[PDB]
DNA sequence: TTATCCGCGATCGCGGATAA
DNA sequence: TTATCCGCGATCGCGGATAA
C-alpha cells in the first residue's frame, strides 16, 4: 500500500484490489447496498466521488485507511 | 494516525491536525484555492464532501493517505 | 475566525435499466 | 460484467458575503 494524493490515485488502488481478489462490481455494491452504476463512476471518474461512497467501498473492500506525512 | 473507516472520523482527525499546528480554515483555504466555506462543511458535514476536495486539504495539511486491512 | 447565508451551474447517488 | 443511459431530488463547490 502506497501513500497516495489524488481521488485518480485511489480510484485506481482500489480498482486494482477488488481484481487482485476477483471481485465484481456488483458483488461489492451488494454486500454494502449501493448501485453497481456508483462503483463504476468511482473508479473512472473518481473527483466529485462523495466520502460516503468511498468509505462504503473500503468495507466492501474489506479496507480501511490511515493519515500520513506527504513526506 | 489510527485506522478510519467513515467520513465522520476523517474529518474529526484532520480537523485536529489542522488544530494541533494552529492552522486556521482559511490560510488552508487559501494555500490550495477552495473556500474557507468549502473547509468548514467538511470539517463538521463531511459524508457528501467530493474526493477532491479532501485530497486537496489533505496536501494543505502537508498530509497524505494510504490504503490498509479493515483488520 | 468560523459557521452560515444567497443564487448559481454542475454532479452526485438514487430507482430502473441496457448491450453484447 | 460493466460502462452507460433516463429522470429525479439533493447537495456539492463556486463567487460573494456576514456576525460578533
Amino acid at each position: 500500500f502506497q501513500k497516495i494524493y489524488s481521488p485518480t490515485q485511489l480510484a485506481n488502488a482500489m480498482k486494482l484490489v477488488r481484481q487482485q481478489n476477483g471481485w465484481t462490481q456488483s458483488e461489492l455494491a451488494k454486500k454494502i447496498g449501493i448501485k453497481q452504476a456508483t462503483i463504476s463512476n468511482f473508479e473512472n471518474n473518481p473527483d466529485n466521488t462523495t466520502l460516503t461512497t468511498f468509505f462504503k467501498i473500503l468495507q466492501s473492500l474489506e479496507l480501511s485507511m490511515t493519515l500520513c506525512d506527504a513526506k
